[PDB]
C-alpha cells in the first residue's frame, strides 16, 4: 500500500507511486522522471491524469504507449495550477525531463518533493529563493559523509581526454559507453564530439534519445553502427566475454576496444581521485569505471537544505530499514543545528 511519504497532504494528488492499483482519494499522478523506479506501474491502460515535464510526457507517450489524453505536460519555472493547487515544476538536475516539485497548499503551507536530483547552487536563485518551504520530501540516496565524488565536469574532462589519447595513438579503436536508463548522455556525447563522431546505438535506445528534445541530436546519433567510432552498449553487455562478442561483430574494422561504464558511488571513491583512475585490461579490451553521479553527495545535500531551512524533512531513499532512518535523522538534526534553523 503506498507510503505515507509518496503523499502530499491536504491535496488528491500522489508522487511516483505508480505500482499500488488505484490509490483511494488520488485525484492526479505526478511522475518525476521516467525511471523505472518511479514509474513502474505505468502503461498504455491507465485512465487517471498523469503530470509531468514535456520530455517525461514524450517518453510516456512513445516508450509505454500512453494515450495523449491522459498527459499533462506543464513548464517548467511556470506558475500553473492543477484542480485548484498552485504548483511549480523545476529542473532537478537529474536526467532529462526530471523536475522538483512545489505544492502551495490552499492552507498555506509550501512543500517541495525533489524528486530524484543532485543539488547545485543554481538552484538558490530560480523560484525557490523566494519564499519559505515548510516541508521538504528530500532524496537521500548519498546522506552519509563517506559519499564524496567529482563534479560532472570533472569527469568528462577524463572520459574526453581518455577517448581521444587512445584513438589518435590507434586509430581502429573503438570506444564503447554502458547504459541502462536515461540519464549521463553528456557521458557519450562529449566522446563523440571530441572524436568527430555521431555516436552508433541499437534502434530502441534512438528513439529514447529522439524524445528528450535535445538540440541538433540528429547530429550527434545514428542507428548505424559501421559509420560511428563511438558505440553504446548495455550495460549487462559491458564485460570482457561480452565485449570480445561484439568486437568480432564489427567485421574487422577495429583493433581495441576503449570502454567506460559510469557508475555510482563504488568503495574505491574512498581512496583514489578521479586524475588516478585505471580500467580493467584483458588484451586489447579495456573497461574504465568512472563515478559520474546524477544524484547530491553528502556536501552537496548538506548546502541544499541548510540554505533552504524546511521545518521539516521527510526521505524518500533509504527508508526500508531503522538503521537507515535513525543515520538519517541525526544528520538532520546536526545541519539544522549548525545552522540556527
Ligand atoms: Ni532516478
Amino acid at each position: 500500500t503506498c507510503p505515507f511519504y509518496k503523499k502530499i497532504p491536504g491535496t488528491g494528488f500522489t508522487v511516483d507511486a505508480f505500482q499500488y492499483g488505484v490509490v483511494e482519494g488520488c485525484t492526479a499522478y505526478f511522475l518525476t522522471h521516467f525511471h523505472s523506479d518511479h514509474y513502474a506501474g505505468l502503461s498504455k491502460h491507465f485512465t487517471f491524469p498523469v503530470y509531468c515535464s514535456e520530455i517525461t510526457g514524450n517518453l510516456l507517450k512513445n516508450k509505454l504507449h500512453v494515450q495523449e489524453q491522459y498527459i499533462h505536460p506543464l513548464p517548467l519555472d511556470t506558475e500553473c495550477i492543477v484542480n485548484g493547487v498552485k504548483v511549480v515544476l523545476l529542473d532537478a538536475n537529474h536526467c532529462p525531463g526530471a523536475v522538483m516539485i512545489l505544492f502551495y497548499l490552499p492552507n498555506g503551507t509550501v512543500i517541495l518533493h525533489t524528486g530524484d536530483f543532485r543539488a547545485d547552487p543554481s538552484m538558490e536563485r530560480s523560484l525557490l529563493a523566494d519564499q519559505k518551504v515548510h516541508m521538504l520530501y528530500l532524496d537521500t540516496t548519498y546522506c552519509s559523509p563517506e559519499y564524496t565524488f567529482p563534479s560532472q565536469q570533472e569527469v568528462i574532462r577524463f572520459a574526453i581526454n581518455t577517448a581521444f589519447e587512445a584513438v589518435t595513438l590507434n586509430p581502429h579503436a573503438l570506444v564503447v559507453c554502458g547504459t541502462y536508463s536515461i540519464g549521463k548522455e553528456k557521458v557519450f556525447l562529449a566522446i563523440a564530439d571530441v572524436l568527430g563522431s555521431k555516436v552508433g546505438m541499437s534502434q530502441e535506445k534512438y528513439k529514447t534519445l529522439q524524445c528528450l528534445n535535445i538540440p541538433e541530436i540528429n547530429s550527434l546519433i545514428t542507428t548505424d553502427m559501421c559509420s560511428s567510432l563511438v558505440h553504446l552498449l548495455p550495460m549487462m553487455q559491458i564485460n570482457f566475454k561480452g565485449l570480445q562478442s561484439h568486437l568480432k561483430k564489427c567485421g574487422g574494422k577495429y583493433n581495441q576496444i576503449l570502454a567506460f561504464r559510469p557508475t555510482g558511488w563504488t568503495h574505491s571513491n574512498k581512496f583514489t581521485r578521479i586524475a588516478d583512475v585505471i580500467p580493467q585490461t584483458k588484451g586489447n579490451i579495456s573497461i574504465y569505471g568512472i563515478p559520474y553521479s546524477e544524484h547530491s553527495s553528502y556536501l552537496e545535500m548538506k548546502r541544499f537544505v541548510q540554505w533552504l531551512k524546511p521545518q521539516k524533512i521527510i526521505p524518500t531513499v533509504n527508508v526500508g530499514t531503522w538503521k537507515s532512518r535513525s543515520t538519517m535523522e541525526k544528520y538532520f538534526r546536526e545541519w539544522k543545528l549548525e545552522a540556527g534553523y
